[PDB]
């Protein structure tokens, strides 16, 4: 039986790609020498693949920015204003990625959102009207296959297939075709670039159809029939294929499946659905290979080989060992590089976890044991004896958390009293005015603010004096807001570094790593904190400067937390238990801060969820609902222990709710905060039919541009809500945080808006 990776992550042991790429656009390297990293990083790479025994190893996964990108280029499906710039093709790339600046005229980026479920993201497809597609020359993955197979790599090609190509992909400006039409002359090009790599010496090409983990609509469903019949029809003059599907189950698109029969495999992902492995086994074609997708490529723990094993055999009993590809789920690009780079790990986890490194020789060694355990019995052993471990770790058995859960009730989850009923109390305690103004955080991330908060970390200053430095840049921060005029204050969180970090250093069953990085936007990584156990809070967490702010503010000022469903998401999972059992835990451990920072002299606390969006499960129905079901139960668990006359508070990163408003509204916020400033007020429409009882601040100010705008800019931007949106509901806020703001770019915009506000508080003012 054969191993499989579906693709290896790209950054390198040290973020090299990172510090070549930043060190390109500084000037401080040259082209060559930036290639040249990247043939490096791709050759080490191969080899920790082929050293660890993998049978099929990707090439064209590597991507000195974004595969997506890539095949942008390679299709030659580039915008006028990134060509006629006449750059190197590395410079053009980059142009779409980031932007660029040839002359007078600044050249902004092409769209980047999430990739499916991930924290990753991509660059969108933007395609002309009038677009067409031919093969750029010296096309990337023909280079790679090369570059590979000359360093004694024989390797399979990764494409982005061509339905999923237009399906993630958007009509530039000026344009409005809808991208899956241009199919007929997209396909074409697919099959010339399979041919050149059939010929170049590919034997099999690995073809990712991601979309059809979604509900598609019937033209995207259509499209894949001539798609890959023009492949099919190719015969011996391209490679085999195996189609690849992760983050989801595809048994709602069987009816889709008979367009890959004269394909060579199927790939699915049996760590997030492992239940869709039968059902898909009754659909595949006579001599069609399973290529199951059995190591997790989206988290950090070491895989259950016997688990896997079971799993596998059912494969292997249904179609015979050579019908039967060992493969990880999806990409390893959502994992870390290595393991070995943790130094300072507890030494009890250590055996728990696998990353990249150790997940590609996961899938070798789970291959070897399909049909000859005995060769790695002692590794098999070992394996076993691990998850034994987890299983009965004291982390895992906390019997105080367990004892806590099996007593929450349904009523615990429930406010006092509905909104009509609580806001009265609410009212006079905030003594607000008409339109109220307030901010929604974070304050200007000053240099000192950064080197203060190293210094700390690093023990080069004393606990004692950091405390004062955080209580000057508070009082700061609250001076300001005196000045502005605000109605509702924040402390400005210059004691934080990230939303979801500064709560896992502060709840138990949480571990932090040094080198964990995993790329997200470009050459932007995160390293997430690994959720390791039972989660409980053993001491206040943001009371103390909550505390301090609220004791020298004339106004209500703002508790400020992330969401118990961010904290789970933004981390690495456990996945021993259900997700919706650690929501749980974190849930409880919110409730009582929120409960405690409402003791200490707050009494509007905001809880924020950016996370909640990305959870949703990738089609509709049972799991899309049970999801939410506990992500909301357990946002509404952790803020329902509040007082009538207390306001809960939500910042929410969107301007748009398709499909999901229903669980916004579920939540039973006071206050909503939305982001609104660069978006049509008609979006806002939503509130109106869905009848939104409770409050709304709309962002009226871009906080991502150092622009201050105009008094009556704010104005008309308020007259705009107010066409949808009652005067008594709304709020005035900006858009979002303003930690990448300057102070002075910031006095003077929130100046603007609070008197835009007071203008508005007159125009709404009783009559005589
Ligand atoms: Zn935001």
């Amino acid at each position: 039986v054969q191993s499989s990776v579906l693709g290896f992550p790209r950054m390198g042991v040290l973020r090299d790609l990172k510090k070549a790429n930043e060190a390109y656009w500084a000037d401080k390297i040259s082209q060559e020498a930036l290639l040249a990293e990247g043939k490096r990083l791709r050759l080490a790479h191969w080899k920790i693949q082929k050293d660890a025994g993998v049978d099929i190893i990707p090439s064209n996964d590597f991507a000195h920015y974004d595969h997506v990108l890539d095949h942008i280029q390679l299709f030659n499906a580039v915008p006028e204003r990134y060509t006629s710039q006449k750059l190197s093709p590395l410079d053009e790339y980059f142009a779409m990625g980031r932007g660029h600046q040839k002359g007078g005229v600044d050249v902004p980026a092409l769209e980047m959102v999430k990739w499916f479920d991930s924290n990753y993201h991509y660059v969108k497809p933007t395609l002309q009207d009038n677009q067409t597609f031919s093969l750029a020359k010296d096309p990337k993955p023909v280079r790679e296959f090369l570059e590979a197979k000359e360093a004694g790599f024989q390797t399979r090609p990764v494409l982005v297939g061509p339905v999923s190509f237009l399906a993630l992909g958007k009509a530039d400006r000026g344009s409005s075709v809808d991208p899956i039409t241009l199919l007929d002359k997209l396909v074409p090009v697919y099959v010339e670039l399979l041919k050149q790599l059939k010929a170049a010496g590919a034997e099999s090409v690995q073809i990712d159809e991601p979309v059809l983990v979604f509900d598609l609509r019937p033209e995207v469903k259509a499209a894949f029939k001539p798609a890959y019949e023009a492949i099919a029809a190719a015969g011996d003059a391209v490679p085999k294929v195996v189609v690849a599907t992760y983050f989801g189950d595809i048994v709602h698109n069987f009816d889709v499946l008979p367009a890959f029969s004269g394909a060579a495999g199927l790939h699915v992902d049996l760590v997030r659905n492992p239940e869709q492995l039968e059902p898909v086994l009754k659909q595949l074609g006579p001599n069609q290979i399973l290529s199951a997708g059995v190591v997790d490529g989206r988290n950090i723990w070491k895989n259950d080989f016997a688990k896997s094993l079971e799993i596998l055999q059912t494969a292997v009993k249904a179609l015979g060992s050579e019908r039967v590809i060992v493969a990880t789920s999806s990409s390893l690009i959502h994992t870390p590089h290595t393991l070995a780079s943790e130094k300072k790990l507890p030494s009890d986890v250590y055996e728990w976890f696998s990353f990249a490194v150790e997940k590609v020789k996961e899938v070798a060694t789970l291959a070897k044991a399909v049909t000859e355990p005995e060769a790695v019995k002692a590794e098999l052993e070992a394996n076993a004896a691990a998850i034994k471990a987890r299983t009965d770790s004291k982390r895992t058995n906390d019997p105080a958390v367990k004892e806590r859960q099996a007593q929450v009730t349904p009523e615990q989850h429930n406010r006092k009293a509905p909104f009509n009923t609580r806001y009265a109390e609410q009212k006079k305690h905030l003594s607000l005015p008409l339109f109220p103004t307030t901010t929604i955080g974070s304050f200007p991330q000053t240099s000192e603010i950064r080197v203060q908060r190293n210094k700390f970390t690093k023990g080069e200053i004393s606990a004692e004096e950091y405390e004062r430095f955080i209580e000057k840049e508070i009082e700061l921060a609250v001076k300001i807001q005196d000045e502005l005029d605000l109605d509702v204050y924040v402390h400005g969180e210059p004691e934080r570094n990230d939303m979801v970090q500064y709560f896992g250093e502060r709840l138990n069953g949480y571990v932090f790593t040094t080198h964990a990085w995993v790329q997200s936007y470009g050459s932007r990584c995160v390293r997430p904190p690994i959720i390791v156990g039972d989660i409980s809070r053993p001491a206040p967490m943001t009371v103390k400067e909550s505390k301090y702010a609220a004791s020298i503010s004339k106004k209500p000022m703002k508790g400020m937390l992330t969401g118990p469903v961010t904290c789970l998401r933004w981390s690495f999972p456990r996945v021993d238990v259900h997700q919706s059992v650690q929501c749980q835990q974190l849930a409880l451990a919110l409730r009582d801060e929120v409960v405690d920072l409402e003791k200490n002299g707050i009494y509007v606390i905001q809880v924020d969820e950016p996370a909640l969006r990305e959870g949703l499960p990738l089609r509709k129905g049972q799991e899309r609902e049970a999801y939410l079901k506990w992500a909301v139960d357990s946002f509404k668990l952790a803020t329902a222990g509040v007082e009538n006359s207390t306001q809960i508070h939500s910042h929410f990163c969107y301007s748009e709710f398709q499909d999901f408003f229903h669980a916004i509204a579920a939540l039973d916020a006071d206050v909503l905060s939305i982001e609104n400033s660069k978006s049509d007020a008609k979006l806002l429409k939503v509130f109106i039919d869905e009848e939104y009882p409770r409050h709304i601040g709309p962002g009226v100010y871009d906080i991502h541009s150092p622009r201050v705008p105009t008094l009556e800019e704010f104005k008309q931007r308020i007259e705009e809500m107010l066409a949808y949106l009652k005067p008594e509901q709304l709020w005035i806020n900006p858009d979002c945080g303003l930690k990448t703001r300057k102070w002075d770019e910031v006095k003077g915009a929130l100046s603007h808006m609070v008197e835009a506000a007071k203008y508005f508080r007159e125009k709404y003012a009783n009559k005589a």
